[PDB]
């Protein structure tokens, strides 16, 4: 993992992808909420099913663009990936 990342810092359509989440939706897209295999990625290893991922709008793209958020099944275990998956960061939402 990249370091840790202050949701302030983060595109405003990551707050609203954590608001979605927070909620249980609905969710934008069917991609939203599917199971992420974390098995080539550089996140912590664990069993499939922990990981689940959802998009983070990027505004004016015409496809669903690379900007994801990964949640872990720990609290407050989110992190942000700006490229698609080959690097992330945590999130921290308390700044």
């Amino acid at each position: 993992v990249s370091g840790t990342v202050c949701l302030s810092a983060l595109p405003p359509e990551a707050t609203d992808t954590l608001n979605l989440i927070a909620s249980d939706g609905p969710f934008p897209y069917s991609q939203d909420g599917v199971v992420f295999q974390s098995r080539e990625s550089v996140l912590p290893t664990q069993s499939y099913g922990y990981y689940h991922e959802y998009t983070v709008i990027t505004p004016g793209a015409r496809t669903r663009g690379t900007r994801r958020i990964i949640t872990g099944e720990a609290t407050q275990e989110d992190y942000y990936t700006g490229d698609h998956y080959a690097t992330f960061s945590l999130i921290d939402q308390t700044c």
